[PDB]
Order: structure tokens, then C-alpha cells, then sequence
């Protein structure tokens, strides 16, 4: 679509105030634009003095009206430019805050990141002189519908001036959203580059690998530089063929008059009148067509920003929901599903889970049977494609997804830690949650014994993803933080669902499953499972 | 401090013929000054045509010579612009990915990459197309001289008009440099916390956050617009004060002008051409002036950037390497090694540890003991107190540390995988060496099955962090890269130490270390340490 900004519809009396008082500001300056016209055919043709100095204090007092209110209309639109970048930009994260996984897991944090950032933009295009600038190319029309009365042909030579101006922002009307567009593209890959590179340098620094990395990053920013150079030969193309027009029309301007005086109509302080009345005719047009820089790149800027990021499907965009739900305490029992990552191979096929409520059930096979993938379905982090997943006999795709991720605490391998305090970290999502549950769900995760001992116990930094605390320090964060979360399906009287890779701490369950080829071959607990001389019995048998 | 001439000084023809372009063009442009006074006080004042078309003919050719110099100055110009910016971003990037690891673990992802874009604003704002109108000041101080030299009456007043700027330009300095400093700040910040988000949008989503995090970036976001209204109205009152000088300046010229053609020195050309010439003058000063905020801002970021640049790297601390250490096959020998990560709390203190040549010992602790810190000491990352690691008899400290990091392999439980190719995820630090070697350290780390039945096998695509493989696949890619870097010291007849958390993989170690307080309370085999009665008894006797 059209990414309008309809953010000025509760703006609308600070337009209107911009507006009256640009044009009063053109209207006096168009008045104070016959000074040199009074200098030249009245006050010293006729030798007149003692009234030179009351016209020069008049025109004085009239610009220091026009500097008064130029320092209004200023402010005012820098405050709309405020009022809508941090509007868009609000929109767009939140926007890519709601997006779905597969967003996320398609895509690289360089690109959201570098797309955020180029927010500079368009409000670099709204700010100030960039939008009176345009205000003042309306009033320069109407600077020129007086000009027009002011004589005629030299009227005719200013609309050539412009039709030529015309002519040149057409004809370079693409190359320039092409070229902001390459230069931005390969930004974007350098500072996903960079975004990597200083992400994880522990593997760089290990390897011995920072020629290969800066090796790599020079062809980047060779790339970006010579996407750049191709934007800026076409830029100084632009001014060239903008400042050939515009001095040579202006000379012609001032030959036309000369040819004019030297042949009875017209008058000599009239055409020095007529040079500044000109002025504010096109200056304004020349001044926003060197300005076609700033507002192609916002543009550009604008279009990829909202191209995707503002109109890919949302998450919450997947169905409709229920209100019976209160409670999540059910039977899991997955029919026929089928989950898909993307389009490389079915990692899941005809699968059917049988388990109970209240049990403890583990899951076992294959380093990549899909487990994980089986607990990020049972999250709604994906969906499936043929089957469909039920609890407590309906589907889980008819609950309210604020509480599927709200009553199933899920933890993984990959523990992130966030910058902030400890309480800060443990409370996320339920801030309100008071001392006393996070203690008890610490001291039931076993860190509390490690919190305390910290100083500033609860209230300590974390910096970014955990280093002030080891690795296995944090696990028991995530597991304290699942805690917190009170679920009813607990992935590892509520059920729990544990994913383990050793044959040996999963034993006393109440029942086990093995995936091999994404369907579940066995099932039962331990003992059964043994007496059954399959693929479990080989498991135990070769690691044991 | 940070001085350009580094990249500058291979750079003198391009400065020769950009300043030697500029000053004919510059002439030209005086030259060209006089067309009026050529026109009313000659031709017109004379009523002669034909010699007004020859005038008008040969000034349209000046007119054209001196867009033909501006042309090449300008690509010429921004030639050199691109080469100095691309120099002094790969210094920024070598130097900080030469830095040590305390700067990496204090610090944020967010401030490198702001940095890194403050860089690119050095490119756009100063050296870009600024560095053509930096000269023209000198061209005005050319062109100021033959104004005193044509009157010398309104030579004062121009003057004035310089020494108003300039002491408007020496009391808005300030302002602008803190208020730009402290846009980058909070825009920094802002980029941190959203890469944070973005990076670990696991935790928002499970536990559900997509409402705390929108409402902190909403405050970030409301800051750095805060102090974008302070830059705003730091410019808007410069521009004013500057509005107010020029205007009425120029008014003042055109009041006194029109004094002394009707009270002394007079005619037209002594003014219409005066003000002609004044456009070279006064008109590249206020230019300067006006984009006094964008080098004020370039200024800033050099001064970020040149902020990170002195800090020492890692080669420059722990001199004194050593040339007659080809091989690492020794006897490392902590004595009385003592570390302390930043100023918490010492980890370690007085460890005794004394590994063999060959043998397969393993460490054992607490769940914060500091195994991960033994591994990261003596793969020297990090520098240690008082004692020393020693190695095949010699200290560590003077070694080759590219010797050290190809000679140690480090299988961290932080795996790290980088957005490339298979291939070159296994070959990180020696792109040369043949796929053989790649299959047998891929088969010898389990990891060729899963790579053969990946859809383009060694030379498949992969996502940031690894997201288009398990969790448990990306670690044996990890093992497998280790293999490749052919070590002598490997962690997890090559010394190999393996940190684990339980008790039953290490039954067959030939050593085993208990790291419990710091220190090394006790060691030996398995069968003589369960023969001890101490720690690793009761440790046993409660996994049992
Ligand atoms: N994000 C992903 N995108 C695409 N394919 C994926 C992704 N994650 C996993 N896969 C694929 O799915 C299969 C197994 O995935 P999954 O992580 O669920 O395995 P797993 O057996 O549960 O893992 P592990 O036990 O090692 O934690 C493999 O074929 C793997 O390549
Ligand atoms: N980069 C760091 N900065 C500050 N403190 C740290 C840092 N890394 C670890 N620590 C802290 O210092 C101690 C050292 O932890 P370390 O990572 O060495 O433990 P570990 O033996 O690997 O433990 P685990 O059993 O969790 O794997 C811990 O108390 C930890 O919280």
C-alpha cells in the first residue's frame, strides 16, 4: 500500500498555524523585496535624502518581522517532525515485536536492527528547513502568480527556468531511489556482518580467525563504498545539470532586462526588484530540488521499512480463541501431526502422544529426532501443517495465546539473559510478582543459594547475555524463571514433560517415549520398555 | 588527536588539483561579479546593444567554465572523502577486533555497531561535499581584499558582519558538541537494548513480554527525542542569530551603498556589482556557518572513535614472545595461580594444579568453582595474578599467542556458529586446509552423518547461531572445529582436559581434580580418590 502518514489528523491546529504564518512571513517578504526598486528609481535618482534612512529603519523593522516569524514556523515543525518519527518508529517495533518465529529464524538481527535505524531518515526529511522548504515552494507559485503582472516575458523566461527544472528531477527520478536503495542493501549486510562479528567473538579470538573476519568485512565495506561513489556520481550529475540552468537562466534574466530597459518599457529599479521577487520565485524550487537527496532517501527509507516488518502476517493473525479455557490441566494428545521447518524435510511424521495429566513423562531418541521441535509445538512457537494438537480435549489453536504462553513454562539449552537486575530478570512478563514467590521459586530452582551470595543479593547487574554469572549459573535462572511462570505443562500436580539425552537420570518415570523417524515406535515406562527388546533395549544396552 | 593526514599525506596530487581547480574557479567567479556593473552603468547608462549580446555571450561562457571546474572539484572531492572515511573505519574495526576479552564481556553489542554508524556520519556529514565551501572561506579572505581594494567604505561593514559571526559561531560551539554527544549517547543505548531484544527474543515471547520491553523502548525512545528537541532548538537559535546578521547586514550595505552614490563615490556598478562580489564574501561564510552543526557532529563521533582506538589491544599488553616454542607437548603447571574476574571476588586462589604430558585428566567442583575459568586461563584469554601457567616446562606468558590459540583447542558449552557455509563454519582460521582433513575431524567428532544428510552436505547455508541445525548437532560442529584446529592441549597423544558436571564419564579419567574452594583439595585416579573419605566421597555417595 501507501505509507501515509496519518499521524497529522490530531495535529491539525498546529498545521494550520504553520501555515498562516509562512504565508505572512512570504508576504512580508515579498513587500520588503522593493527596497532596491525604492533605492534606485526614487529616493536616489531623485536625490532625496533625509527620507532614505525612514525607508531603510521601515524595511529593517519589516525583516526583523520576517526573522520573528520564521522562528515559529520553525519550531512548530520541528515538534510535528518529533511527533511522527517517534510514532513510526513505535509502530515499527512493536509491529516486529508481535512478528511470528519463522520471521525471526528466516531473517538476520542486522537487518531489523540496521531497517529500525534507518529512522534517522524521514525525520532528517521532515525536520525544519526540509518541509518550510517545500512550504515556501507554494508560496513561491504564488510569488510568481505576482510576478506575472510585474512584467511578462521575463515571467515567460522563470516558467522555462522551471519547466527545465522539471525536466531534470524527472529524468533523474530513479537513479537516485536505486542507488539509495543498493547503498542501503549493502549497509544493512555490513552491519549484520558487524553484528555477528562482535556478537560472538569468542570462536574469532579462539580460531585465530581476525584476518579472515577483517578480510571479509573489507570486501563489505568495498561494496558499500562503491555503492555509495555510484550515488554520489549521480548526485553531482543532478547539481551540475540543476546550477548550469540556474546561473545561465539568471544571466539571461539579466540580459532579457538590460534589452527591455535599453527599449522604453520597463525600468532599471524595477528589474533589480524583479531579480529579488524572482529570487523568492525560485530559490525555493532550487533550494527542494537540492534537497531531492533527503527526501528520496526517506522514501526509500520509508518503503523498506514498511514493504515488509509493517505488512508481513502477525502472530496473533492465526485464529480465533475461546473464553471457557481457564485452566490448562489436560491430557496431551497429538493426532497425526506434522511440523515442517520451512520446506527441507518433514522432521516430525504421523506422531501420536498419549500423555496423561499430572505425569512425568520423558521423551527420548535420536540426537535429531526432534524433541525440541516437539516442545516448541506444544509453545504455539509454530504450527502445524496436517495434524492438530489438543489438550484437555480441545485444540490448543482455540486458546488465547496470552494464555498458552503464560500457563506452559518451556526450558531450553539456549538460557538468554537480559540486562538488568536479577528480580528484574526472574519477574519478566509478571512485574507485580512480590518478594515471597520469587524467593520460593528461587529456592526451588536451587539458586537461590547462588543469588545470595552475590552482593547487592537481588538487586545486582547482569550485564548482557549472562557474564557476570556462569553458564550453568544460569540455567537455574531459566528454571527459577519457569518457576515463577506457574505453568501447567512444564517442558523440560502440573505436568512435566522432560527432554533428556541420557538413558540414566530419566529411569523412574511414569512413562517414556521413543521418536526415530519422527513417530513414536515405543512407549511405556523403564521396566517395560527393557522387557521389549527394541530400540530403546539397544539405547540402554550401548550406553551403558 | 585523531589527525587524517595518516590517510591524507598518500593523497597530494588530488589536493593540488582540487585547491588549483577551485581557485580558478573562484576567479572566475569575480570575474564574472562585474556582468551588472558591465551592464546599467555601460550599457545602459550608454543605450548601446550588439555589445550587450557579445557581453551577455562571454559571460555565459565564464559562467560555463566555472561549472566545468566545479564539476571536477567536486568528484575529486568526494574521491577523497570516500578513501579517508573507508581508512579510519578499518582502523576502528582492526583495533576492536584486536581488543581484549574484559572489553568484550564489559561492554555491549549495541555501542560497537553505534559507533561503527557514527563512523559512517564522519563519512556523510564533513567529508562528503562540505570540504568545497572549508576552501571557499580562504576564497572569500581572496575575494574580501578586492572588495576593500574596490571601496573601502562598506569594507568595514562587511567586516562587522564577519566579526558578528564569528562570535556567534564562538558562543554556539558548546551547546551543539554537548547536545550532539548526547543524542549519540542515548541513541547508542537505544541501539543496545534493541539488539538485546531482537537478538534473545526467545524469553519475551515464551513468558510472554511483548509489553515491558515495547514500554522501555518507549522511554529510550522518548529520551533520545529529548535531547533531539535540545540539539533542535541549539540549531534553530543559531540559524536565527545568523538570519538576523546576515539580513540585516546586507540591508545596512544596500542603505550605506545608496549614501555614498548620492553623498560621494557612486554609480551602479560600485553597488549592484558590490553585492555581486559580496555573494564571495559573506555568502561561503554563512554556509560554513550553517553546516557548523554537521562538523560539530562529525567532530563528536571522531572524538568516540578515537575514545576506543587508544585502548591497548592484546598484542600490546603481555610482551616479550618467544621464538624457540614450536610445539605445546608439556606438563602444565599452575603455581600458585591466583584470578579475579574485574574486582568481585577471587574464584581462584593458590591452585596447585600440576596436569601430566598426555593423560586425560578431568576437573571437577561446585556448580561456580571456576572449571571454565582454569579453561579460559590457560587458553589465555584472560590475563591472570600473581604465579604463572606453565607449559612443556616454560611460562605462558611468553608465548606466541597465535601459537597458543592454533596450538589449545576449546570446546566451550557456549557454542558459537557463524552465517556461512558449512565448510567454512569447520575451516575458521585455516581456509587452505583440504577437505580430507575436514571429513576426518568431522567422522573422529560423530558430526559427518549429520553434515552428509544435510540437503547440500559440507557446503550448506547456515543462519545466525546456528538456527538451521539442532542444539545438539551445532556442538559436534564445535567438536568437529576443534579437531580441525590440530591441538596439543584440547578441552572439552594430545593432553586433553575435560570439564564435566557429573561423575560417571570420569571414572576412567587417569586423573581427576576436585576444584571445591579456589584451590585443589584433592586429586589422584578414581578408584584411590573414592579411597579418600573427603569431598569427593560424599559427592559420589549423594549422586549415587
Ligand atoms: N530452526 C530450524 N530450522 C530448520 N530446521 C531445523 C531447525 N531446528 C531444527 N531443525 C531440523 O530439525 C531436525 C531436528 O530438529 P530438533 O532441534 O527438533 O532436534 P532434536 O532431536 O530435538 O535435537 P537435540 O536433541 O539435539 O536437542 C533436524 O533435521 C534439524 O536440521
Ligand atoms: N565474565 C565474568 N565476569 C564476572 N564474574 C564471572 C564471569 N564469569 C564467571 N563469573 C563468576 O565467577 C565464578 C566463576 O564461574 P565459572 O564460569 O568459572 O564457573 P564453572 O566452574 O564453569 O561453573 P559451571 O558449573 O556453572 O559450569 C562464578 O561465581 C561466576 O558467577
Amino acid at each position: 500500500m501507501v505509507k501515509f502518514a496519518g499521524f497529522l489528523k490530531p495535529l491539525k491546529k498546529t498545521v494550520l498555524c504553520i501555515f498562516l504564518a509562512s504565508l505572512l512571513y512570504t508576504a512580508l517578504g515579498i513587500a520588503g523585496s522593493f527596497y532596491i526598486k525604492f533605492l534606485f528609481d526614487d529616493l536616489i535618482k531623485f536625490e532625496k535624502l533625509n527620507d532614505l534612512h525612514i525607508i531603510s529603519a521601515g524595511f529593517a523593522v519589516i525583516f526583523l518581522l520576517q526573522i520573528f516569524l520564521n522562528y515559529y514556523r520553525s519550531i512548530l515543525v520541528t515538534k510535528l517532525g518529533m511527533s511522527i518519527d517517534k510514532s513510526i518508529m513505535m509502530e515499527y517495533y512493536s509491529h516486529v515485536l508481535k512478528l511470528p518465529m519463522n520471521f525471526f529464524n528466516s531473517r538476520k538481527v542486522g537487518e531489523i536492527i540496521s531497517r529500525f535505524m534507518d529512522a534517522s531518515k524521514i525525520r532528517q526529511a521532515i525536520s525544519g528547513a526540509t518541509l518550510t522548504i517545500m512550504i515556501d515552494t507554494i508560496m513561491a507559485v504564488i510569488g510568481g502568480i505576482l510576478l506575472y503582472i510585474q512584467n511578462s516575458s521575463l515571467f515567460f523566461i522563470s516558467f522555462i527556468i522551471i519547466l527545465l527544472y522539471g525536466i531534470i528531477v524527472t529524468v533523474f527520478n530513479k537513479p537516485i531511489q536505486n542507488a539509495n536503495r543498493q547503498i542501503m542493501e549493502d549497509n544493512a549486510k555490513l552491519t549484520s556482518a558487524l553484528v555477528e562479528s562482535v556478537k560472538g567473538i569468542e570462536t574469532i579470538k579462539s580460531f585465530g580467525a581476525e584476518e579472515q573476519t577483517e578480510k571479509s568485512t573489507r570486501d563489505k565495506i568495498e561494496t558499500v563504498m562503491k555503492s555509495s561513489f555510484k550515488e554520489g556520481m549521480l548526485y553531482i550529475n543532478l547539481s551540475s545539470l540543476t546550477g548550469i540552468v540556474a546561473g545561465l537562466g539568471g544571466i539571461v534574466i539579466l540580459w532579457a532586462g538590460a534589452y527591455n530597459v535599453i527599449k522604453g518599457n520597463m525600468s532599471g529599479g524595477q528589474l533589480l526588484a524583479f531579480n529579488a521577487l524572482l529570487a523568492y520565485f525560485l530559490t525555493p524550487v532550487k533550494n527542494l530540488i537540492d534537497l531531492q537527496p533527503l527526501i528520496q532517501t526517506a522514501v526509500v527509507a520509508s518503503n523498506r521499512l514498511g514493504e515488509i516488518l509493517e505488512l508481513a502476517t502477525e502472530k496473533e493473525l492465526r485464529e480465533d480463541s475461546d473464553d471457557f479455557v481457564i485452566s490448562l490441566k489436560g491430557d496431551i494428545e497429538f493426532r497425526n501431526v506434522d511440523f515442517r521447518y520451512g520446506l527441507r524435510k518433514p522432521v516430525l511424521k504421523n506422531i501420536n502422544l498419549t500423555i496423561p495429566k499430572g505425569k512425568t513423562v520423558a521423551i527420548v531418541g535420536e540426537s535429531g529426532s526432534g524433541k525440541t521441535t516437539l516442545a516448541k509445538l506444544l509453545m504455539n512457537f509454530y504450527s502445524p501443517e496436517k495434524g492438530d494438537i489438543l489438550i484437555n480435549g480441545h485444540s490448543i489453536k482455540n486458546i488465547s495465546l496470552e494464555l498458552i504462553r503464560k500457563k506452559i513454562a518451556f526450558v531450553s539449552q539456549d538460557v538468554f539473559i537480559f540486562s538488568g537486575t536479577v528480580k528484574e530478570n526472574l519477574c519478566l512478563g509478571n512485574e507485580n510478582v512480590d518478594m515471597d514467590e520469587i524467593i520460593k521459586a528461587a529456592k526451588m530452582a536451587n539458586a537461590h543459594d547462588f543469588i545470595e551470595k552475590l552482593p547487592l543479593k537481588y538487586d545486582t547487574f547482569l550485564n548482557e547475555s549472562g557474564a557476570n554469572l556462569s553458564e550453568g549459573q544460569k540455567q537455574r535462572l531459566a528454571i527459577a524463571r519457569a518457576l515463577l511462570k506457574k505453568p501447567d505443562i512444564l517442558i523440560l500436580d502440573v505436568t512435566v514433560i522432560i527432554i533428556a539425552h541420557r538413558l540414566s537420570t530419566i529411569v523412574n518415570c511414569d512413562k517414556i517415549y521413543l521418536l526415530k523417524d519422527g513417530e513414536i515406535v515405543e512407549s511405556g515406562s523403564h521396566t517395560e520398555l527393557i522387557a521389549l527388546k527394541g530400540c530403546y533395549f539397544k539405547m540402554w544396552k550401548q550406553t551403558e
